[PDB]
């Protein structure tokens, strides 16, 4: 049993809710919240900008030190950093950004990072300002992630479309 509430069950291991991931993280304090990161961990907008703002920029400060030491992530890759006031840990995962021309096949590799964590609160990778089709992202999630994932979808209209079109 876990503390996630109000989710619709899509499969054995994937759950979905219309929710603001920031507000959901603040309330559950999950072991892992996933950030929709870029390779530079520049948390300017989208989910990343919102998560970072909720940490009062502490996520960005930590991230800048990480990059100065380690260099950029790979598209499809990830790193574990602090969850600050939102979660124990933040898994920063880089999905391909269609608006930069990155290969959507890398979306499966991005979701594979979730399998290193037993339970996660997450957004749909490569959705929103990353330009991919969220219906496709949900399909890849379901077909790739085997651990227990609680997906937060900000937009109510999109949430309803994702549920109603789910096979
Ligand atoms: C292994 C496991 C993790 C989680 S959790 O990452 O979401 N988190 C962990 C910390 C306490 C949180 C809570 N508010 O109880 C729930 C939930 N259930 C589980 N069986």
């Amino acid at each position: 049993v876990n503390s996630f509430s109000g989710y619709l069950k899509l499969t054995d291991n994937v759950y979905i809710k219309n929710a603001d991931i920031v507000e959901e993280a603040k309330k559950v304090k999950p072991t892992v919240v996933v950030n929709a990161a870029n390779v530079y961990l520049k948390h300017g907008g989208g989910v990343a900008g919102a998560l970072n703002k909720a940490t009062n920029n502490a996520m960005q400060v930590e991230s800048d030190d990480y990059i100065a030491t380690n260099g950029p992530l790979k598209v499809g890759g990830s790193c574990v950093l602090s969850g600050h006031n939102l979660a124990k840990h933040c898994l920063h995962v880089v999905g391909p950004n269609v608006n930069k021309g990155e290969d959507i096949q890398l979306l499966k590799s991005a979701y594979e990072n979730f399998n290193q964590h037993e339970v996660l609160l997450a957004p749909l990778l490569s959705a929103g300002i990353f330009g991919a089709d969220p219906i496709h992202s949900l399909r890849v999630c379901v077909d790739t992630v085997r651990t227990n994932v609680y997906l937060a979808v900000f937009d109510k209209n999109l949430y309803d479309k994702l549920v109603s079109s789910f096979l």
